[PDB]
């Protein structure tokens, strides 16, 4: 039995009084995580490996995942199971090197972590064959599924609230990763489809996405003791909404009174990205993120994000270090031309397991200030049925009504815990 | 620490679109389950031997149980909280071999496999005295409790909605295990009687079953390099409706409107279940179950089943084969005389840790085809207030509605885990 | 990996008939627990030092707890996520032997293991310092929150219903412990601070206790193979209603319909304490308790508590005793002036892991009379909307209502283990 996992825990305090505020600029979808996570997140796997003979083994891996508001001791949750998989290594004979896999599981995950933010992720229910060698490169392959929790009709209607059946997707990639192409860089190319899929007789709305397309490149290139990744993605239709792999092909969505809407994904998303982490000469580690991220949809409801963070560390004993984080958001409304923006500053004492910039367990004691200003938000006044702006972008002031958290500034102060093992 | 377990997972579709349906008889207790789970299920076992001195210890167990749909990768829900026990060997000095045990616990599960179907089985909190040593086979001791949701009422009346307090079970068995009664051949004999607990003043409905015996005869003959199981088991009264070791007494179900509604289940059980798996020559595995189950009760709404399946295996390296299962139920209702009947066919080619036709974990691609011809089903039309038939088995036809599944057939593929360790 | 916990879990019976049923005085906060336990109850912890250099390292725990109802195999549950933090040992250069901390955490907690009272605890979100040196004894320092489900309006108003919003509450520890004072005795000092805590422009009920203190002094005296804890603790105000250092400064409660309603603890709490284990020789142990607390409120809705029992333990074999509990119980109603008692005789035959009181795991058999004598209760009638004495004590009698158990007296008898790993 193996142990590994995440976690994260804490107290904090805002300057104003009360508990810890959480900064994230309205229609931006991160938040840069330092000194700015408001919840205890916990996810413990138990692994083992129950078989082998020779270089041919099985491994066995779970994951339960608990998230919590960390404002009492007795916290009561729903624990949400997220992987159950076996990996079966070297197991094909004429496909030496090559892992068969099926369950639940995180597939092949890439995220920039010092926004939180998956930027391509399909993990699920799959089952796929991984790391085929093509004598140039690493091929992998599989199947994964995601649902949307409705908009499938069993009749033929024009009315939305018939919409109200599960709606299953499935997403079927193909990834070739780790292509040598300049000394000391590699490339990785991957190709994700996915489609709604329906039992017989049964119907989506008309004018439904349906199915769509994900195109990632990615560009690793190793530089001063670390790295720095060039990502470019391009998706259409389906894959829009999520943005990260999984797809969305109904187009319908649902209220707390359980009201249906419609959020259309027709169109394209373009995102641009540059993140990585550097050390300069021994005392200094920088971690920095730079993103464009385009949604352009045929409904006028999207949203172009700009996001540049950058987070230095000094260090003054091996496990005693100084961190910053400084960010700064724009995020600009198709349907309004409006812009959002926010910037974070937060300063940090850390004592840290080894000297890395992502050596963890990490105890940090910080002060975060933000400032932002918004001009625009999401109408959610009434509920879907009474409204027709429900789930659109609308001015700040619209109708004499307040959207957005206007322009004003916090600090917010405390101590938390990060490990990863 | 111990760490043991079972778990499935997969991903499937339908050959007329969808995820993975799932197929069972209309009056079945069991469904045919090679290619026909449509459930992320695992159960997570945490042990310890916590004391050991000479012979003697002292052993602790646990198990937390998930179960999730398999549409998503966040799948929230609640764990079932199934064991923690200690059990306690040789601490009796004149009962040597025997174990003491008390808490929450599986005691003594018997199965068959290829259906999951558990035909014996008690389990719950608890406590016993277990392994006892009689000189020509062992005895096994203990006492169970399982409860009704409602059934119970605090005062005198004959109206059925009143009923609604819940109803203790109490089970308490002899289990005379082991004895030698031919070559290669060995005799289970196992006796659980079980009655309704109530609190003082309370009382169940007029004619209410109220208490009742299960008897398990079962002969285990070693053959072809594995098992016969020959199992005969006759079962009364309370026992019945449980049908595999837990009385329920009062007789009263509940609607989803929280209608308490009368079903009762007097009268008696009959199940003749012959199951095991053999060798056949080197290449080749195969395991088989037939069974007859009759239940007879005096308000007519039982059942009467056949059921008979082979699962022939066959190997091409010591870690591939290729599995077939066939399956065939027939379902006949009491009440009205009409045969509710399916057959299925699965093929299936599976990668194994080792050669054994019992070797976990298993990855599997599959293929299932099912036809069904369904003329009975239960009506559940309305609720209980507003319907006099509810939960009574009626026609296919009945009032021009459409009771059980009809007469179709469908096919499904996909890919599954399955590993116990 | 390092696995640790606690768990129980069992079965009984009433001499009237049904499951076991549980006594606790009403008025009273605990209850004498051996053979009076009614609930499955399991934490399980998971704990590893995950780095170590040196003197130096960090070590991570986590506590998931599981309370069950012991009536079936399948109880569903929501699984308490109580623990989860880091703990970095020896890494501040200038106080060797302190341990910095932060996450969510079981700290410092005190009780008396025979009526499962915890008198001092101050767990939750937090973070802290802990055993700084200071040469004659040991200084450990913390911070703290708990947060109460309302109490807080964003706006003006006298009206009780409109303090529907969450309030969170900090507290601030010193704890100084381990002082030298006598031959094989020693002194921990406690001074607990706590406050409500509120985000700007909100506010909480007229005259709310919004801040209070709890001061604590332990002596513990090691006597006869085992020990003696001596504990005076005394708080004010916003501390008194929890009574063991967490704060709720609102004074706000809720009944089941979600009417709030005013139970303002403005005031004091007295509480003299007196509790160990020892040996009377070879073959005999004993555990007891003695305690008067004293809660006197400004509403006059407090209780005045008395309570003593004893353990004698009995050893005939190392790992096979005889434990007998009785203990006694009386709480007289601020109120009313009148009084509520109890008295617990309970008989039980363990085997244990060891020939101490204190080892466990430990399976008992027993038989539990209960005599209780009650003439007040609280009135619970209706709902805080239409009941003016709503969440009050109240004659027996009142209005030719029944409030409390009267008098009668039962008996329980039944198994169950109780494990610490």
């Amino acid at each position: 039995v193996d142990f590994h996992g995440y976690a994260r825990s804490g107290i904090g305090w805002t300057g104003s009084g009360g508990e810890q505020q959480c900064f994230q600029t309205t229609g931006a979808q991160s938040k840069y995580r330092l000194g700015n996570e408001c919840e205890t997140y916990a996810e413990l796997k138990l692994g083992q490996e129950v078989w082998k003979e020779g270089d041919k083994s099985f491994y066995f891996d779970t994951n339960v995942a608990y998230s919590v508001a960390q404002q009492n001791d007795w916290e009561a949750t729903d624990p949400a199971f997220r992987e159950a998989n076996v990996q079966g290594k070297n197991l094909i004979e004429w496909l030496p090197g090559s892992t068969i896999w099926a369950g639940k599981r995180f597939y092949q995950r890439h995220d920039v972590h010092m926004i939180d933010f998956y930027y391509w992720d399909i993990s699920g229910p799959g089952a796929g064959l991984e790391n085929i060698d093509v004598g140039f490169g690493k091929l992998s392959l599989a199947a994964t599924r995601s649902s949307e929790a409705g908009g499938s009709s069993s009749f033929a209607s024009n009315n939305i609230y018939d919409y109200t059946n599960e709606t299953a997707n499935d997403v079927f990639d193909v990834r070739l990763a780790q292509m040598e192409i300049n000394p000391g860089g590699t490339l990785e190319l991957g190709v994700d489809y996915g489609r709604a899929n329906l039992r017989d007789n049964y119907r989506l709305v008309d004018g439904a996405s349906k199915d769509g397309w994900l195109f990632t490149a990615e560009h690793t290139q190793s530089v001063l003791k670390g790295f720095n990744k060039f990502v470019v993605q391009y998706a259409t239709d389906s894959m829009t909404s999520q943005g990260k792999g999984l797809s969305q092909g109904s187009g319908v969505a649902f209220d707390n009174e359980k009201f249906a809407y419609n959020i259309n994904n027709n169109g394209h998303m373009l995102r641009i990205l540059d993140h990585g982490a550097i050390s300069m000469g021994d005392n200094w580690d920088m971690m920095y993120v730079g993103m464009y991220q385009d949604i352009n949809w045929d409904n006028d409801n999207g949203t172009k994000w700009w996001t540049v963070g950058i987070r230095p560390m000094y260090k003054w004993t091996p496990i005693m270090s100084t961190v910053m984080e400084i960010g700064y958001d724009n995020v600009e409304s198709q349907r309004t031309g409006d812009k959002n923006n926010q910037y974070k500053i937060t300063l940090a004492q850390q004592w840290q397991a080894g000297d890395s910039i992502w050596s963890r367990p990490a105890i940090r004691v910080f002060a975060t200030y933000a400032k932002w200003d918004e001009k625009w938000g999401y109408d959610y006044t009434g509920n879907a049925d009474n409204n027709a702006n429900f789930g659109k972008a609308v001015p700040a002031d619209f109708n004499g009504g307040s959207f957005g958290r206007g322009d004003s500034d916090e600090w917010t102060f405390g101590a938390q815990m990060e490990i990863w093992w």
